[PDB]
């Protein structure tokens, strides 16, 4: 059978009988017909809804935590992928590999109507990325978030506050390794690593970056990938962030985002080397600092650089000590953040300091990744 | 008349006569044929555009303020609904309840072709959540915009720039009882109640948020649900911005959303307890404080905590003022925006007092939030 | 041939043949049957995907530069215009027009299958705003982006940053005259003229606007395109910007926006009074300032105003100073970036001033526009 058809021209002024199909040989699709309207109803092609994705509840994320190591698709959730509707009419269960502490993970919808779980980025265990469709992730914490202000433990589990889909995600460049804090926006999960060219800004069991070991200079603005910042300044920090799309915190997001925190206590020890892992000769394990978003370390360890200005001022002069990159005049303190491992009962979700200038460095500064919350 | 049909892997290797329409029984689809390309051209489902919102000028809310009272869909919007196209080929008028001074409304496109606003922002009355789909919404002032720089008037009618769509809108969680401000960001109408939780941030005739009447603790932060914070400080009214997905306005967002406000004003009298009400005593009605674009009490009423540190400083000693989580040191003083009823010629859209400390309470402080603009 | 069909109430009792096409005649769309589903499939009516614009990489723009005067849309791009579908299955060059240096240039995928830019922002020559669809576009610079640190050339060419399609683009009103800065936020090309409200804030060749020559003041806040600000606070720089739908930029933005830039050096002379031009008897051409990114006169030329507040204070008394729009007190001083002509080995990508006041004016004061990066 091969239907009445034509160019778009010659239907514009056609009226086929009702409940008529004919053909649109121009577009290549279908043109139903009333009996009345001229042209008809043109049909869509499929091509013109590749990646569709839809949720019955665009304000929240399309999965739901089910338990320690399970998670859930939503009921209503409609996805496009290779070519098929795929679509799910109650909460399905994802189809989970074996999980990692520490790990980031992506979700796919795959062409055969299942959704599963892989640590690979592009394609999951036995599917291409034609076949299995990657529509979100989520971050599988070496311990959990905080029930209260006391931290959290050391069970590995998924961060309900990770969970994210290409419509509820962080604006950062890439969304691995973070959380969502309120509702609001997206905190990394984890301190500023010396590898964040690599590993991203927030990976578990990595060397901390600060102002000894200082982090890969940006690629974006004339490192090379090896060469490190020669010391650990708020201006470095803050090129390091904008490199993936990141901010430093401001006050407000400090305080969201730590919250849950055991506050005024601090890791005690000597340093604090590694992200998600015990400080050096620490008195309190790294878990005290957990906060009820899952951000790890969020106090009492390592200061962060913020991204406000005020305070204690620098010399009415003006002093080259940007890096050679300019002279500054009356220069304001670049805020800190959170405490670190040495300072006791100062530490805490609200502990700012005001009197370091942004050209400081030292061994307890690093810096922690924040961006906004987007909705599509 | 059954077509002739195969799976996707029959169709892949099949091509069809011109104009030859087959079924698809992988996909539950027809593909159209042209004689010439293997696998057809596949017709999209209708469950892949399920929630498409198409309007002509993507850069403009979908809805025109025509009166006092009285609203209209825009030329060439497109909705799906119910499994139906539901179209506007012309402005059409909005099918208006009965509406009453600070009220916000939801705008609904039902499947039977009408465009009708409602008080319930489930579903309109007459209709479910099924034949009735929620495209955006504004909010019935109480009173006019300001015409220039002496405020509004009584006359409750819709506020223009209160109208959103699902595609532009507040980042905030919610959209309700917020106001775009020259294009660029949004601004609650009202300023921050004590019962926000129920009420949302903005909501006309409530108790206002200050010093005295602290704001109900967060239920993201350890709050309850009937606790108060026991002060005003900033660090509390930032927190409960966050909660709602909004912010304390900065120096910028101050000046452009107050715009429109009386100029070196203040309420006067002795106290302002309730929004969009005249104060305690006022020798101003609340309506000498409305901005351009609708802000409510916009100045000389209370000050605002803003998202901007700077000014006199606190001791450059660790000081544990923040309710217990953690010490600062240099603390700066967080901004007020606005003036308040005491404070004379001082009020204005660029009142600015920098001497008081993120830790400071009073009952003439309170706050206001912002959030971005959202474009889709 | 006249196909069985009903109302949407009779298909969803009904269970057509497998393979049957049934016309839902309330709907106007075909439905497809397996035999099975009550109420079978139906399919989705063109309209309904109407706008749809689909990238095989939605992280980045839509187009690549191939050369100085060259560009191509990307393989596995589909665009819906004019009722048909039109895609790239390969990297396809992009038909230009005559190109003129410090130029924007819209980017139209059009119904005949083909690709073209274009210096009008309706509709290309040859088509109309119904066969031409507008997609993105681009800035052909008067000069290269910087190699290194030491600024660019004179060679008017395309700035691959500049380029944005309608899903990757800055969230400015207007897109035009922007460049993305490390994939991360969007910066005016040129300092800000004085007429923005015809120009945008970003334009080649034109007056810039400081203390002495202020900004037409803006129509959003009881301007009337005619009158300028009496002076070039940094509360008429803001508005300016807020206007437009963007800000002044952070300290962060700075740094990341003027890399490039040859650093601890001026323009020299008398002063810079146009964009992208000479400065009045430089001693460095502008070329020697462009950033990494493509800001042109991005160090060394004009100070901008920045979003930021620390340093000196002014007195702690409420001083009536914000152009009669109330009092501040204690007011902190707002940040000035990059230095300008007279400043020699002051001015730099991180060139920063902290001990003026935002009621402060100058002829070497200006302002630079910043937004966010929006991926949708
Ligand atoms: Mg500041």
């Amino acid at each position: 059978v091969q239907f009445r058809g034509g160019t778009t021209a010659q239907h514009a002024t056609f009226t086929g009988a009702a409940r008529e199909i004919t053909v649109d040989t121009d577009k290549n699709t279908v043109v139903v017909h009333d009996g009345a309207t001229a042209g008809g109803f043109p049909l869509a092609r499929h091509d013109l809804v590749k990646t569709a994705f839809i949720k019955a509840d665009k304000s929240a994320v399309a999965f739901t935590r089910t338990g320690n190591a399970t998670a859930s698709i939503k009921a209503g959730t409609i996805v496009e992928v290779n070519g098929k509707l795929v679509q799910f009419t109650a909460d399905t269960a994802i189809t989970m590999p074996a999980l990692t502490a520490g790990t980031d993970y992506a979700i796919y919808v795959c062409d055969d109507g299942t959704v599963r779980a892989d640590s690979n980025f592009s394609a999951p265990t036995g599917y291409t990325s034609t076949t299995a469709r990657k529509v979100g992730g989520f971050h599988y914490a070496p311990g959990s978030n905080a029930a209260a202000q006391a931290g959290g433990n050391t069970t590995a589990q998924i961060n309900e506050y990770s969970l994210w889909d290409i419509k509820f995600r962080p604006a950062a460049l890439d969304p691995r390794g973070m959380t969502l804090v309120a509702g609001a926006f997206w905190a990394d999960i984890y301190l500023l690593g010396v590898n964040h060219l690599t590993d991203g800004t927030s990976k578990y069991n990595v060397t901390i970056a600060d102002g000894s070991a200082s982090p890969k200079k940006s690629t974006k603005f004339g490192g090379d990938g090896s060469a490190a910042y020669s010391d650990g300044a708020w201006y470095n920090f803050a090129e390091v962030m904008t490199h993936h799309g990141k901010r430093l915190p401001n006050y407000n997001e400090f305080q969201a985002l730590a919250f849950g925190t055991t506050e005024a206590t601090s890791s005690g020890g000597t340093d604090v080397p590694t992200t998600g892992v015990n400080g050096t000769g620490a008195t309190s394990a790294w878990n005290i600092f957990t906060s009820k978003w899952g951000v790890v370390q969020a106090s009492g360890c390592l200061w962060t650089w913020g991204n406000e200005f005020g305070g204690v001022n620098g010399a009415s002069e003006y002093t080259a000590n940007t890096g050679g990159r300019g002279s500054v005049y009356a220069q304001p303190a670049a805020a800190l953040f959170g405490g670190s491992w040495f300072y006791t009962s100062y530490s805490g979700s609200r502990a700012a300091y005001w009197n370091a200038g942004p050209s400081n460095s030292s061994a307890n500064i690093g810096a922690r990744g924040v961006c906004d919350h987007l909705i599509l």
